């Protein structure tokens, strides 16, 4: 088998990407915010508390007649940026464009933190990072993807997100048409549930490239790119008036810049982020002082490769007994 969804920006500045998602019978269709970043399949619900749902769609398990309560299931998960959510599980039919995994756990949210609510846009989370991850206790769940696997043509899904535009998750083939040039295949690290690689370098601009070793993980649930100080230092010293601003919380431009790319590599390839696409806006509304989208790593304890990158590439992610990452350009 094989599915095909389209993702689409949240906003203007691709802050986030939402997939449609088909939970339940009949269908119930939510906008899933897919993550490879985490390993839970949680949504907005009927559970949710009341003051904490502003405008997203809810999944009413009492309405599917294939909804099971996973009894005595719970689940609570925090997030780097600082949200979190908890509920209880159920277990049902889910489809993600045409592909269909029964008995999925879905994790209902009775409580949600504060960015959630604020968001109407997405309706939950649909994790794609290795499943010893996963928050449900004391029994843990499943990814779709890890249920899905064995049925698929190829175990593996990729992720091409647009820039300022829609964008296709694939699961089980990948689409030779979507990339140009070649797919470079690179190791990946499971021992923290991520999809954990070593990059081989970067380069600012039309500058030199420096071969240096940069471990971090692709995770479509974040943002922005975040790399080391150095790296990071490296990039925004090629900017006129950019600076690291505490009060902000990161490095700021003068919105009247152009800036370079970034590239960074994978093996002897190289994947290059056009300077636009680093490019946040106003900090705050009618302001001239916009927000970079490389950001130091410092603190986080990871470097990762986030929407900033990945939209920039093709992405493979190949779920064979030893998984690796694959990059195109595009």
């Amino acid at each position: 088998s094989t599915g095909s969804a389209t993702t689409t920006p949240i906003d203007s500045l691709d802050d986030a990407y939402i997939t449609p998602v088909q939970i339940g019978t009949p269908a119930q269709t939510l906008n899933l915010d897919f993550d490879t970043g985490s390993s839970d399949l949680w949504v907005f619900s009927s559970e949710t508390t009341a003051s904490e749902v502003d405008g997203q769609t809810i999944y009413t398990p009492s309405k599917s007649t294939t909804a099971k309560l996973l009894s005595g299931a719970t689940w609570s998960i925090s997030y780097g940026d600082g949200s979190s959510s908890s509920g209880d599980v159920y277990t049902d039919t889910v489809s993600v464009g045409g592909l269909t995994v029964t008995g999925q756990a879905v994790e209902s949210a009775k409580k949600v933190s504060s960015s959630f609510t604020e968001d109407s846009t997405i309706d939950g989370l649909l994790g794609l990072a290795f499943s010893t991850l996963n928050t449900v206790s004391p029994t843990q769940q499943k990814t779709f993807f890890d249920n899905a696997k064995a049925s698929l043509d190829s175990p593996v899904f990729t992720a091409d997100l647009g820039y300022h535009a829609p964008g296709t998750y694939n699961f089980g083939f990948i689409d030779t048409t979507a990339y140009t040039g070649s797919i470079t295949y690179t190791a990946v690290s499971t021992k923290q549930g991520f999809w954990e690689w070593t990059s081989t370098g970067y380069a600012v601009g039309s500058g030199t490239f420096k071969s240096t070793s940069i471990d971090g993980i692709a995770d479509t649930g974040t943002t922005l790119l975040y790399l080391p100080a150095t790296v990071v230092s490296a990039y925004w010293a090629q900017v006129s008036g950019a600076k690291s601003s505490s009060s902000v919380g990161g490095y700021v431009f003068p919105c009247s810049a152009t800036l370079p790319s970034f590239t960074f590599g994978v093996g002897s390839a190289r994947i290059v982020i056009p300077g636009d696409y680093i490019d946040f806006g106003p900090i705050s509304t009618g302001s001239s002082s916009c927000f970079g989208g490389i950001q130091s790593s410092a603190g986080i304890g990871i470097n990762i490769f986030g929407d900033v990158a990945l939209k920039a590439a093709f992405v493979v992610f190949n779920g064979a007994t030893t998984p690796t990452l694959g990059f195109a350009s595009k």
